């Protein structure tokens, strides 16, 4: 139905906690010219914190889409991944995360007693 018990749009907002977005003035305070294995970030994009790219796709995908995950449109997510900069594969695992939810079935409290 229109409601899917706490849709996933409620999950992406929880990651907003981290972002560090606000380059006002003096982003860094002086730096050593002899950097080592600290990061060495280069022109090639790199990945690390999964939560960092989690929020980005939150404003990409359509809320209507979040309400109905079963509507996985391979074409719609294609363009969307480009907007987020990641890819459909990273969104496929994201849904696969709720697969883990099936693991909940190991506990499946429910009731198991209609009468």
């Amino acid at each position: 139905m229109e409601k899917g018990t706490f849709t996933l749009k409620d999950i992406y907002k929880q990651i907003e906690a981290m972002n560090k977005m606000g380059p006002v003035r003096k982003i860094f305070e002086m730096l050593p010219f002899g950097l080592g294995l600290k990061v060495d970030n280069d022109v090639m994009e790199m990945t690390q914190e999964k939560m960092k790219k989690f929020r980005v796709i939150m404003d990409s995908m359509t809320e209507e889409e979040l309400l109905n995950p079963k509507i996985i449109d391979s074409s719609r997510i294609r363009r969307i991944a480009i907007g987020s900069g990641t890819s459909p594969q990273e969104v496929k695992e994201l849904l696969n995360y709720y697969k883990t939810m099936k693991n909940l079935m190991k506990k499946m409290k429910k009731n198991k007693l209609p009468i």
